[PDB]
């Protein structure tokens, strides 16, 4: 219910959401042919930065309310009293202005391979192999972006610096999400 009771709505959800990640980047182009190692410690190190990109969806930056699966609804505005983490607040910020940027299927989804394959490269192997891939999957992302967002060129390199930000939320909030199995 009341206050950090909202831990249990975005809880329910999420660790389940572990496994949808794995089956995801089993579609994304080259990610297979990586070493076993490297894939794993991959999507180990990356999957919470790709639940951020993916729970944007979760928030209405116009009605300023997240919805969970479950669909339970609350508010940026009032649960930023309810001692709701800061963590929420901070999803919140990140996932309006990503959801301004109004991309697509297609791209919303290659941001988010981009996203993976862009994971923290400490607990990886062949990282010039990780790197091949990443600038790779960043081609076709370049060009989509150009090709459906012609003056629109910004979004690009605006999604690059989300980049480090999904770094930075990753390396202070992740203590308390993905180990819940």
């Amino acid at each position: 219910k009341s206050g950090h009771e909202i831990w249990e709505e975005f809880s329910m959800s999420f660790t389940p959401a572990v496994k949808e990640v794995v089956e995801f980047a089993k579609r994304i182009p080259g990610f297979r042919d990586l070493s076993q190692h490297d894939q794993v410690n991959l999507l180990k190190a990356g999957t919470f930065e790709v639940l951020m990109v993916r729970f944007a969806s979760l928030f209405d930056a116009k009605e300023r309310t997240v919805t969970f699966l479950g669909s339970k609804k609350y508010s940026v505005d009032d649960l930023h009293s309810m001692g709701a983490g800061d963590l929420l607040n901070s999803m919140f910020e990140f996932s309006e202005k990503l959801n301004a940027l109004q991309l697509s299927d297609e791209e919303m989804s290659l941001f988010t391979a981009v996203v993976l394959v862009s994971a923290d490269r400490s607990g990886i192997e062949n990282v010039n192999s990780v790197e091949a891939l990443q600038e790779t999957l960043i081609r076709a992302l370049r060009t989509l972006i150009m090709k459906n967002h012609p003056n629109e060129a910004s979004i690009f390199t605006k999604l690059l610096l989300k980049l480090p930000d999904l770094r930075s939320l990753n390396n202070m909030h992740s203590e308390e999400l993905l180990a819940f199995k």
